[PDB]
């Protein structure tokens, strides 16, 4: 037993919400939130540049030390940071970006990631800004996450969709 509330259960683990992953986080204070990042954890707009400004920049001076460090991630790839004041833990992941030409069968590779963790509240992959076909997202999750996962959707039309178009 968990605290997420409101969710639809799609499937044995996946489980979907129209909400704001900020507003979400900031209730549940989950173990991971995932955050829609690039491959430079530049958090300029979208899921990342919402969860950033919650965190008044810190997660963004985070991120630039670990660049510094250890350079840009994989498209595909991830990092764990702090989740500062929205969760335990950040789980930063890099789903392909269509606007920039990125092989959209990556996304199965970046949803990967979510299998390392036992419990996580996250967005679409790819979805929004980055160009994919968010039933599709919510598929390629669906197929490859095992660990449970709570999906938050922002657009209460594009929830609407995806509910009502599931298989
Ligand atoms: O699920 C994500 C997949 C693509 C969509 C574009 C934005 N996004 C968001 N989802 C949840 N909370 C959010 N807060 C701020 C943005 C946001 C969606």
């Amino acid at each position: 037993v968990n605290s997420f509330s409101g969710y639809l259960k799609l499937t044995d683990n996946v489980y979907i919400k129209n909400a704001d992953i900020v507003e979400e986080a900031k209730k549940v204070k989950p173990t991971v939130v995932v955050n829609a990042a690039n491959v430079y954890l530049k958090h300029g707009g979208g899921v990342a540049g919402a969860l950033n400004k919650a965190t008044n920049n810190a997660m963004q001076v985070e991120s630039d030390d670990y660049i510094a460090t250890n350079g840009p991630l994989k498209v595909g790839g991830s990092c764990v940071l702090s989740g500062h004041n929205l969760a335990k833990h950040c789980l930063h992941v890099v789903g392909p970006n269509v606007n920039k030409g990125e092989d959209i069968q990556l996304l199965k590779s970046a949803y990967e990631n979510f299998n390392q963790h036992e419990v996580l509240l996250a967005p679409l992959l790819s979805a929004g800004i980055f160009g994919a076909d968010p039933i599709h997202s919510l598929r390629v999750c669906v197929d490859t996450v095992r660990t449970n996962v709570y999906l938050a959707v922002f657009d209460k039309n594009l929830y609407d969709k995806l509910v009502s178009s599931f298989l």
